[PDB]
C-alpha cells in the first residue's frame, strides 16, 4: 500500500525505530517531501525512549498537540499536559511580555521537571523550551520541535539544530500538531 | 506574511469565503494548498445556516475538536467526537470498518442536525458521505480535509464530485489545523 | 527505473488504467515528487487524440527550448518534428503590436505555420492561454494540449480554464509544472508507437 | 506581486545579489517550499560571478539544462556544453563502470579544466563532479548541484553541502533543470 511504499523511499541510513517514527511523521503530514527534511540529534531516540519508558510528563504547546497523543502504550505511564489556559500562564504572559504559549511552557516545566517537550505550533514556545533547558542545564529533556510559521518558524528551528539539546525537527516551513503528535505516538511501539 | 497569502489567492475568490481561504492557508503554513482549495457554490450558505441556527459539529478526531475554539461558534454549537466512545470500538469490530468511520456513524445517528468536519481519516470522510447519500441528508455540509495518500486523494475526489455541499483540499495535503481553522473562520459571520 | 516505479505506482489511483498509467508514472518520475500524482488531470479523449497525432506524424509546438530539448523518444522524433518559435523575429514585432508576450506570439506564429499540431506548454501561462484561444476561435479541437505551465496565481488560473474547456489535454492542478514534466509526457507516447 | 510574495519567504539574512538569484530559482520552480531549503556556500556568489564574467565553460549534465541557459550576457562570454552524447562517454562509462551522465561530466571536465558545473538532473553526475574535484584538488570549480530524484538526489546534495566545494543546492528531493538553469541565468544581470 501507500505507507508500505514510503518505508522504502526513506534515507537508508535512518535505521530501525526512527524509520518507523519518520514514516508516522510522513503519514501525519501526507507529504513525502518532509522525509529527507527531518533532522534529529544522535541521542534523540534514546533520550526520548528513556523518558517515555520510565514515565514522565509530556508538555505540549497546544491543545491540538495534547489531544493528538493517544497511543495507549504512551498514555500508560505518561501524562500529557497543556498549560495554555493556566491562570499563572496568562498572568505571566501579560506581565513578562511573552506569548501565552511561551508562558504555558515555562509554567509547565516548573511544575513538572521530568518532562518531554512537544512543539507543534508556536515558534515562541519552542524558543522558550530551549531557553528553559539551557539556562537550567536540563539536557535530559528532549524536544519534538515542529512549530508552524515561515521565517519565524525556520529561525527558531535553526537554533534547535545547533544547541546541546536532544531533538527532532523538520527543515523548512512544514510543521504542525499532526506531525508533532504522530512522532510521540510512534514511540508507543517501543514501550 | 498575511499580505503574501492574500495575493496568492485568485482575485476572483471574493466574499466571506476569501476570509475562510486565508485562514486555511495560514493554518496550513503553506501557500501550495492555495490553488488546491475547493468548495461548492452552496457551501458558505449551507455552513452559516447550520452554525447560526446552532447544530452539532461532528469531528472525526479529538485534534479537530480541540482546534475549534471560536467563541461565536461554540456559543451556539456543540462540538463532538465519538472516536473514543465505547460504542465505536464495538461497531467498528462487528462491521469491520475503522474506528473513525464508526465514530462518524454513531455521531450522526445520535445527532441528525449536523456539520461534518474531517481532519484526519479518509474512511471517516467516506462514511460521512455514505450516511448522507444513503439517507438523503443533503442539508449537511462537509469540511472534508482528510490527510493521507491514495486513500485521502480518492475520498476527497469523490467529495468534490458528489452533490454534497463541501470544502476540501485536492491532493494528499489536509489535516486538523486546516479543518479546524475553516470552522473557526465562520465565527466572524455568526 | 527502480523500486521508485513501484513506489510511484502505489501513489497513482488505480482508476488510471490503460496506456495513460504509464504516461502518468513517467510524469511523476520526471517531477521527482509524489505530490503531483493526485494533481494530474487529463480529458478522456487525451490519449487517443495524442496517439493519433504522433502516430500519423505532426508538428509538436513547444513554448520553450527546454521542452524541445527534453523530447528524445526515437519513435516520436522519427515521425514528428518538434519546434519552438520563441525566437522567430516575427515574435517580438507581433508581441509589441498585439500587446502579448513573446511566448504567446511564438505559439500563434507556430500554429499558423503548422496547423496539424500538438501543443506542449512547460513554462509560460500566456503560451497556454494563446494556444487555447487559437483552438477555440478556429475550432481546431483535434489539437491536444499538454498544458504544464509553471507559476503561481497566473499558472493556476490558466490551467483551470484548460480543464474546463472542450480541448483534449493533460495538466497538473495548482502551482506545479515545468518542462521536465511536459517533455516526459510526450516521451511516454513513444512506447506506444 | 508574486515577487513580493516570494521575497517575503526569503530569510532576511540572504542579502546582496544572491537574494535576486534565490528569488529567480523559487519562481522557476513555482514552489515556495524550497525558499527555506536553498543552501549555498559563503564564496559561491563571488566564485560563480567571476567565472561567468571572465568567460569559462559551463558543463551541464543534461540537454534540458543546457537549453535552459539563455541569458545573453552569459552566452556572450561563456560556452555551455553537455557531453552526454559524446562518443568517449559510453566508452569511458564501460571501462570505468559509471553511468553516462557521470562519464559525460568526467570527459567534459578533462577537456575543460576552467569550468562551472551545473547539475539539473542526475545524482551520479553531481557525485562524479565532486569526485573529480576532490581527487584533483580543483576547488576553484563551483557547483550548481540541483539533481532530482527521491533517494539518491537528497543524499548526493547532502554531501555537497558538507564538502569544501563552493556550491548552491536545494535540500530534499526537489531539484531539476528549470531551477538549475534559472540560477545560472540569474547571474546575467551582474555581468
Amino acid at each position: 500500500r501507500s505507507l508500505a511504499a514510503i518505508d522504502s523511499m526513506i534515507d537508508p541510513d535512518i535505521s530501525g525505530p526512527m524509520r518507523h517514527i519518520v514514516v508516522k511523521a510522513i503519514h501525519a503530514a501526507g507529504d513525502f517531501a518532509i522525509a529527507p527534511l527531518i533532522r534529529y540529534s544522535d541521542g534523540f531516540f534514546k533520550s526520548m525512549l528513556a523518558k517515555l519508558k520510565e514515565g514522565c510528563t509530556i508538555i505540549c504547546d497546544s491543545e491540538m498537540v495534547r489531544a493528538g497523543i493517544y497511543s495507549r502504550p504512551v498514555l500508560e505511564r505518561n501524562r500529557v499536559v497543556c498549560y495554555l489556559n493556566d491562570v499563572r500562564s496568562k498572568e505571566m504572559a501579560d506581565v513578562n511580555g511573552i506569548t501565552r504559549s511561551a508562558a504555558g511552557i515555562r509554567i509547565a516545566m516548573q511544575d513538572h521537571r521530568n518532562s518531554v517537550i512537544v512543539i507543534g505550533n508556536a515558534p515562541t514556545a519552542l524558543l522558550e523550551a530551549m531557553r528553559m533547558i539551557e539556562e537550567n542545564g536540563w539536557y535530559d529533556i528532549p524536544i519534538v520541535g515542529i512549530p508552524v510559521g515561515f521565517i519565524n518558524a525556520s529561525k527558531a528551528k535553526e537554533g534547535l539544530v545547533s544547541s546541546h539539546i536532544e531533538y527532532i525537527s523538520v527543515e523548512g516551513h512544514r510543521g504542525g500538531s499532526p506531525i508533532a503528535a504522530s512522532i510521540v505516538n510512534g514511540f508507543g511501539r517501543f514501550l
